[PDB]
Order: structure tokens, then C-alpha cells, then sequence
């Protein structure tokens, strides 16, 4: 019998990521976008399974690209708010191999927090900046993704994600996207990247 | 020291795949397409290394977007070329758990092998239709991606690729993408698919 | 000598669109995000010039594709403002020839009224639902707008514009994008989607 | 009663073009594709008519992404076809204020010939380089669309289109898309762009 996708309860409550972000911005975010992908990626999947059952034609086209949206909406925000915790348990910098990366990728710690900051502002309407890895070249890589699922590389693994869609931050920082960036840095759980970079080597 | 993109060598002679893709056909995709996406994404991370080096300021939405594009041609290529073999060692469908998953998701190898088809005939344009799996739902998926990057999954793996690029058939097929694509079943290497299958579980 | 972008004036002052559009929303909407498309659209055609000027290389796809973007940005805030205005002399529905149009098109003004809702709400992140018209076979078309600048069709012209980037309404709405939707009908000016509609017979 | 797309016929033999674009690439070009888009667009519009004349529901995403796809197909064929013809009648440079326009916004014909053809080649894909104008600055733009819909401003109207979808070209020239795009500049019909160009001061 069929499984489909729930709404995961936050590593923390809604208040716990004060005054960088607000209980009010995480509780929307949480409560009503994440779970606008939750329940778009489940009336798609039923869709597909009424055809499948009915042996009847959709247009797969147009379901698969939404399914890439919302099914890239869940994904997304699910890793987002597990690289994120209270500010006094969290932000700082990484150690351990991630920092070693971070280093030989990207010169510093600076550095990366830098271009990870111009893929986040720079983003023309919703997305993400996320950072990932390269196994054949063993180097790390910032993907900056539109919406959920453009300019995405198909099968590269995710390690670290920011949202930049503007319900993540206009609530407590209006049209002021870099100034949300800025406190993101405070918030970030490095332990959470640290444990996700070793799962790939 | 640094490391970079190469083309890697087909698993077979560049007439393994006849009659269904030619030689001149199959040539052509691997030596100059395949090839200009190395080449695009080795000129960019040197780009990258040089900015950094330099610690100047680069472009990196441009850089981002263009490398998601490189580096997804190089990716999807490489999937490509190694879930498809000699039409007599391959085609069929396949067996163990991927045939019970693809029975179990789609209701048939016949429903499955159909959307599949109509994911990668209806492609507006240059793309893919991929096959993948959700861990959370328990599920294959298929992806329709445009160009190299677009409408896909983040953090989703690759299990079957279809190149429907215009380059990879306008050789051999002209404007008839669906002779193309019924002729790729010939030549698909279950074999691979199901090993890709299993080593996500 | 060259001549560049300027934020337009609004027809009317920020809270004349109240109770449906607050002086707050428009303002930020207005000083803060048209503000920035205009900048976006000047800074690259100096950069374009400065190029030209010294007979130098530019990435133009890059280049091109933030044009596309930043002038979109600017082009469609433009008559967006133009067709809103105050509730007691705008919203009803349109009268003369775009009456008979809408009719002959959509059936009915509700069936229309429907329609470029749902254009609006299901817009997957930022976007704007617009109203055109195509002179070959003489039919109003709705389109769906990505971002500012995807998913429209080459030489259009704009009759009727809905902003429905999540900076257009979040403030007053927050997530809830359906009620700026309909409070938007009690501030569209059919006058001036009359006018321009005339303007392209 | 309704009205619908139709292939236009081809201002000039399908051997009109030679050695240029040879008569078996632009008969195959013209009769499959660009008729793929007028039925394309056409079984939309039935499609939408018949849900409105049962007062139904569609999904209309989905319906105006697939539309603004075809249409834009259809119009950008219809204006590439016009502005080439015979190369013993085209090519050479514009004149005129097209070119007074040229030489102000690009410093050169060779400069605009130039940009124009890198907006052709470095195009990722599917897609088109397209020349336009912006009435507020007064300066001729480029853009670079990519498949039919992406990327374009909307509003802007069309004076110079070269197609670059590898269907255009991959007869004539397999992969070599710089050749096809040099060979171009030989059958460009000024006298149509010129006159495109006055009909928008
Ligand atoms: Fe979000
Ligand atoms: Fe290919
Ligand atoms: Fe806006
Ligand atoms: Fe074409």
C-alpha cells in the first residue's frame, strides 16, 4: 500500500531561532508554505496513481514538472531547517574535513561565506543558495536553484541550504533580503553540514 | 593540487549501439557534445580557482547557472552512455527489485515504458527523461529535464537517463523523436539500471 | 548621448488603493523592488557600453539573460501600476470593444475573471498573470509570466498585468495569495486596458 | 467562429537559400517543426474552447506554459523565415536608420554582428538571438531566448531572429552551430528588418 509525504515537525520550537528569525516568520513558513509542497507533491502523486489504476493517459509532461517543484519544495525545506538551530548552540564556523574543504575550495571561510552570500542575494525572484560536492573533481560547489528545481545539477548531494524566496524573510526584514542573509550565519548548524558532508566522503 | 573534468571512454565501439543509434551518430554526441561540457565546466572552475586565487570578485549567478549546466551535460552523459550496451546483450526489461518497483509504481513494465517514452517524446525542446526514487514515499519517479538542470529534483539520484537533445538523434532520425526513442529500448542495459537501483536500497 | 531607466511615478498617491492594497505594500513595492529593476536594467547597460567603448569581451548570455530580467522587471511594474486605481472609480468589469473580446473568448466575464485567477494564484513562486492578444487568430490570450521574463511569448503586447511575486501582496496577505487576488478586482482599471487594447485594434 | 494557426508559406523556394542553408535543411526545418508548433498551438486552443464551452475546468499552468511554448514557436518561425532570403539579393549591412541605430547603440555594424552572433552560439540548448527595441531608452537590445518563451521581455517586438535550435542547423552543419550562424550573415534580409524597424519608430 502506498506511502506519501507529512509535514516533519521542527528540530526545535518556533521561537528557537530569535531575534534572527522570528517565531511569526517561522511559523508561516513552516506551517503554511512548507506544507502548500507537502500537499501539492500528494494530490500529484494520487493523480499518477488514479491514471496508473484507471490505465488512463495524463499529460506527464505538465505532472512531472510540477512534481519536480513541489516534491523539490519538500526536499528543500526539510534540509533547511535541519542546518539550522538556536543561535547559542549554533552559527560560529565549521571544523573538521568541511572546514578543510571550505579552505582548499575556497581559499577561506571568508571567501565562502561571501560568494554563498552573493548566490542567496543575487537570486532573481524565489530560490536557494545551496552548497554540495563534487566526487569526481572531490571539490565543493554552490548551486544557486530558481524556484525549487532550476539550475539544479541532477544527482549532486546537499549539504547546506538557505532559503531565498521572499515569504522565508519578508515578514521580519521586508524587501531587505541581504540583511536576512546576514543573520543566517548566526543560526546555521554546522554540526548538522559537518554530519551530511561525511555521509558522501 | 587541483583536479578537473575529463570525457570518460565509452563502455563499447562506437558501432555497439547499431542499428538503433549509428556510429556516425553516436561518434558525434561523445567527441563533440559530450566533450564541450567538460570543456565548459573545466574553463569555469578555473574561472572560479582564478577569482579566488586572486581573491576578485567574480559574477557568481552567472557562474552558478552556467556551471549547473555544464556539470549536469557532463553528468547525464556519463549515466547515458552507461545504461545503454549492445542491442543483443540488452533490451528486454528488467528483473529483480527494480521490475518489482516499476510493477508496484506504475502498474506495469507496458505503463511504465510508455510514460517514460511520453516524458522524453514530449520534452519541449532540448532534455532528458530520467528515472529516479524517493527514499521518503518509497517510489520511482520520473523527471522530464530541460537542458541539463532544469525541472529537477534536488539531492534525487539517477537511476535510467534518455538523452532527447536534438543532437543525440537528429543524425540518425531527423525531426522523429519517437523512432528514436521506441529504437533506445533495444538498447537499454537493465543490467546497470538495477545495479544503480540497488545501492540506494 | 545615452539615455537610461527612471522609477515612473505612480497615476495616484500610495494609499489610494486602500483598503485592498495598503499604502505600506505599495510603497515598499514601489520605491523599493521597481526601484531595484530600474537600477539592475542601468547598471548593465553601462556595463554593456563601458564594453563596447573599450572595444572589450563581454559574457553577453549572462549579460542578456539579466537584461531580460531587470527590464521585465521594470516593463511590467510599469503597467501594472497603470492599470490599477482607486476602488470607487475602477474595478466593475470592462465595457466596449475588450467587453465583446473577453466574451467571445472566455464565454464570459466570470469565466475570464476565473481563469487569469487561477493564472495568478497558481504561479509556482514569483510571476504575474497578463492578458494579450493575438492579431492572427484574432483571440485574447492569457499568459503565465516566471519571474519577469519566462514563459512569455516574443512581441506580445500588455493589455492587463497582475503582480504576483510574493513582495506584491505579502505584507498585506502574507501567504495567502488568493485574497490579494480577489481584492485586486476591486482595483483594476479598465479604462486603461481599454485604451491599450484599442491601440492594437 | 473561431480562427486558428496555418503554415505560412516559405517568401521564396526551399533551395532559395543554398549553400547556405540547404534545401533539404530548410524543407525539413519549415514542414516539421514549425508545423509541430502551429498544430501545437492549435490543439490548445481547442482544448480551452471546449472546457469553456462546458463551463470545465483546466489546468491552466499547465495549458499557458504549453501555449506561450507554441505560439512563441509559431511567431518566431514566422519572422526568422522573413528577414532571410536569397543571398545574391541579402546579406551585405542594413542602412537607413537601422543602421544609424546600430552604429550609436553597438559603436559598429561589426560590434552588433558580433554580439549578436555570440547571443547565437553561447546559447544553452534550444533557443534564438533576437534584436528588439526599447521605445523609453531609445536603444536597440538583444536578447537571447531560450527555447521559444524563456528569457524575453515581454512587450518588446521583433526585428532580427536567428533560429539556433539544433534543428535549424545540425543538417547542414552537425554540431559546428558557429558555421551555420556565419553562414547567417549572408542570407539576412535587411530590407525586412529595416522595415520592421520603421513600424515602431
Ligand atoms: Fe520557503
Ligand atoms: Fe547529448
Ligand atoms: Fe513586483
Ligand atoms: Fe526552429
Amino acid at each position: 500500500e502506498k506511502k506519501f509525504y507529512e509535514l516533519p515537525e521542527l528540530p526545535y520550537p518556533y521561537d528557537a531561532l530569535e531575534p534572527h528569525i522570528s517565531r511569526e516568520q517561522l511559523t508561516i513558513h513552516h506551517q503554511k508554505h512548507h506544507q502548500a509542497y507537502v500537499d501539492g507533491a500528494n494530490a500529484l502523486l494520487r493523480k499518477l496513481d488514479e491514471a496508473r489504476e484507471s490505465d488512463t493517459d495524463v499529460d506527464i509532461k505538465a505532472a512531472l514538472k510540477e512534481l519536480s517543484f513541489h516534491v523539490g519544495g519538500y526536499v528543500l525545506h526539510l534540509f533547511f531547517w535541519g542546518n539550522m538551530g538556536p543561535a547559542d548552540e549554533c552559527g560560529g564556523e565549521p571544523s573538521g574535513k568541511l572546514a578543510e574543504y571550505i579552505e582548499k575550495d575556497f581559499g577561506s571561510f571568508e571567501r565562502f561565506r561571501k560568494e554563498f552570500s552573493q548566490a542567496a542575494i543575487s537570486a532573481e525572484g524565489s530560490g536557494w543558495a545551496v552548497l554540495t560536492y563534487c566526487q569526481r573533481t572531490d571539490r565543493l560547489f554552490i548551486m544557486q536553484v530558481e524556484k525549487h528545481n532550476v539550475n539544479v545539477i541532477p544527482h549532486f548531494r546537499i549539504l547546506l541550504v538557505l532559503d531565498v524566496w521572499e515569504h522565508a524573510y519578508y515578514i521580519d526584514y521586508r524587501n531587505v533580503r541581504p540583511d536576512y542573509v546576514e543573520a543566517f550565519w548566526n543560526i546555521v548548524n554546522w554540526k548538522e553540514v559537518e554530519k551530511r558532508f561525511e555521509d558522501i566522503l
